[PDB]
């Protein structure tokens, strides 16, 4: 434990708004892809350090990311641009590397969701 810190922020009424067919495709195909996989669950919602008895956890993970959290990002506009959101999914897998040991489940598991995200970012479409 001790206690689990608040979720990152999701939505910003202040932060000004856009549609952009890059971040459609963010929510609509790599969110949706990377959700629908089989290793997706751990990453679907915070770390829950309280939970998993893990008190080092967001002693070492200043900066934590969830698929949960993008989800909400993307849900209610509050990246202006596409990279502020590709940076999120690599927060997300770094901080899986930095807490966890190499050869861990929990890293093969965000290792071949990386793979599937770094694909869907190789065919992420040319802005409009
Ligand atoms: C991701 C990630 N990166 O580092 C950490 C540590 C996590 C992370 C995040 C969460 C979470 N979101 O709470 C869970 C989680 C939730 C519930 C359960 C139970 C067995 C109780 O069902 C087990 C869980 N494990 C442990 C785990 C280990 C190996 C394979 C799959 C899961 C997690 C590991």
């Amino acid at each position: 434990g001790h206690m689990n810190p608040p979720p990152p922020e999701t939505s910003n009424p202040n932060k000004p708004k856009r549609q952009t067919n890059q971040l459609q495709y963010l929510l609509r195909v790599v969110l949706k892809t990377l959700w629908k996989h089989q290793f997706a669950w751990p990453f679907q919602q915070p770390v829950d350090a309280v939970k998993l008895n893990l008190p080092d956890y967001y002693k070492i993970i200043k900066t934590p990311m969830d698929m949960g959290t993008i989800k909400k990002r993307l849900e209610n506009n509050y990246y202006w641009n596409a990279q502020e959101c590709i940076q999120d999914f690599n927060t997300m897998f770094t901080n899986c590397y930095i807490y966890n040991k190499p050869g861990d489940d929990i890293v093969l598991m965000a290792e071949a969701l990386e793979k599937l995200f770094l694909q869907k970012i190789n065919e992420l479409p040319t802005e409009e």
